[PDB]
């Protein structure tokens, strides 16, 4: 039993994790085969195109710990810099490149000057942003999730808003939501409750003997998505009911009970897995996951 | 900017995990250098696991009785002993993915990395603390015994627990790595029963200094207290006594923020008395006791 915010194993990311420095300016680089990825803004005192053509390989010092990677070439795809190095990372894993949606969740393993600090899990707002735990230093420190023994890469850091939360990109140097990489003052738009992730919450409090919360009645999905409205939260999708099913055969509770009972928390708001919120940063299959003790 | 329930990176430690099979029994090993450790109930019968005498099911053992596998790796076992607690399985190869490694032993309050393993794999890591009842509150299923929990300062791993049992309340109890249990627990399955948990004060107040350096500052007041009067307070709340000690670690915090200790304590006693108010502090709406002051420096700072 138990419920804690679990994140990936990192050791598999942790291998890939690269010491990026150009200028005065060094950040993380995700080493995978002969290619190091980081955000482009290393080459910053912006004009990125006319920056890059200024620069010559050489000008890329890449450190793996303390073997400096030769630099055999550059090239840029939307906001990431992507280095050829001279060798192929021994350690690179079975990996592949993901666009998370929001409300989508993934580790993040926070590094400086190339070593691995720390590791987290985080959700991908509905705003675009992350609320994660990054100091100076921790750009190009990466976000993923594991299934099977492939690690899906879903996030790279680049920027923090003057609000605290923080901003970055897919690996393919596309922006999460409406942000650039400027040094300048951003704002997110209004932020929005993970609804689907409320109520596989909501089952794995039921798995860990929880129930103080339940009720007798149940819903529509057209009546709770209304209700959902008036409290900054999320619709409810067909999807997401489908999605929720294996929670729902577990504990024999209906998506759409269980969503009376979330109606019901929202009007009057004890403790539910020793929070006193509804929590919306674990995923159906987060649950699933920590509850059935999937391995990698 | 940020604050989060950080955990190690685990990359140091899952290279270590074994699976350990005895009899009909699956648990998890920690491989270091040509020795396994594990807990020692893997040799219990599914029968007699109230009084097992361990120093006869051990005496009763061979070599060959103990199933070690790395992934799909058998390692043959050369010898065994006991310590306390832990078994000590002597193996013919040394893992080459042996970090750099230390033994220690946290005082409850200290926090720790848990990587959570079934049948040898790592399936999760989150972040723990040894509560004042001497407990844990992990995430564990059957099959995680023998999961470890660690710190990593500069590039040594301090091992400072290995998972062992679950207690009815759904808490968790095991050993450090010599096999010296945490708290009044045995290594049974018998009725036990954990003291009444409470809360770890100087780690509360740590968490509010957190609070302060993200620019959370709503739950400020002008009020300052002396020490014994905080005292009398905490005990009225399940909270820990706040020792002179606790105020010389919260410090470094206290300078950094300029709000004295016992200024903090004063706005921790009006948090008590009232509760949030439909407010958060770092995304929480419950004081949180699980960053020690050396958490919040190892995250603010870096
Ligand atoms: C990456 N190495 C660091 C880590 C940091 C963001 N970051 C950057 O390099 C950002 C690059 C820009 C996208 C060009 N960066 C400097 C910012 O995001 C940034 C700078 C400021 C301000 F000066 C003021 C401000 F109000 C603001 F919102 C800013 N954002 C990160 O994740 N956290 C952090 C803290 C302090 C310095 C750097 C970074
Ligand atoms: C380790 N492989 C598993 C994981 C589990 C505890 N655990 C054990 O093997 C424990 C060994 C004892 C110390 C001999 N174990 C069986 C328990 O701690 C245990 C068994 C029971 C009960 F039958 C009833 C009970 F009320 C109780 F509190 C028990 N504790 C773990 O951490 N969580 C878990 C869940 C289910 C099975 C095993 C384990």
């Amino acid at each position: 039993s138990g419920f804690r915010k679990m994140a990936f194993p990192s050791g598999k990311v942790e291998g890939c994790m690269v010491q990026v420095t150009c200028g005065t300016t060094t950040l993380n680089g995700l080493w995978l085969d002969d290619v190091v990825y980081c955000p482009r803004h290393v080459i910053c005192t912006p004009n990125y195109e006319d920056l890059l053509i200024r620069k010559s390989n050489h000008n890329f010092l890449v450190q793996a710990g303390n073997v400096q990677l030769r630099v055999i070439g550059h090239s840029m795809q939307n906001c990431v810099l992507k280095l050829k190095v001279d060798t192929a990372n021994p350690k690179t894993p079975k990996y592949k490149f993901v666009r998370i949606q929001p409300g989508q969740t993934f580790s993040v393993l926070a590094c400086y000057n190339g070593s691995p600090s720390g590791v987290y899990q985080c959700a991908m707002r509905p705003n675009f942003t992350i609320k994660g735990s990054f100091l100076n230093g921790s750009c190009g420190s990466v976000g993923f999730n594991i299934d099977y023994d492939c690690v899906s890469f879903c996030y790279m850091h680049h920027m923090e808003l003057p609000t605290g939360v923080h901003a970055g990109t897919d690996l393919e140097g596309n922006f999460y939501g409406p942000f650039v990489d400027r040094q300048t003052a951003q704002a997110a738009g209004t932020d929005t409750t993970i609804t689907v992730n409320v109520l596989a919450w909501l089952y794995a409090a039921v798995i860990n003997g929880d129930r103080w919360f339940l009720n007798r009645f149940t819903t529509t999905l057209n009546d709770f998505n209304l209700v959902a409205m008036k409290y900054n939260y999320e619709p409810l999708t067909q999807d997401h009911v489908d999605i929720l099913g294996p929670l729902s055969a577990q504990t024999g509770i209906a998506v759409l009970d269980m969503c009376a009972s979330l109606k019901e928390l929202l009007q009057n708001g004890r403790t539910i897995l020793g929070s006193a919120l509804l929590e919306d940063e674990f995923t159906p299959f987060d649950v699933v996951r920590q509850c059935s003790g999937v391995t990698f």
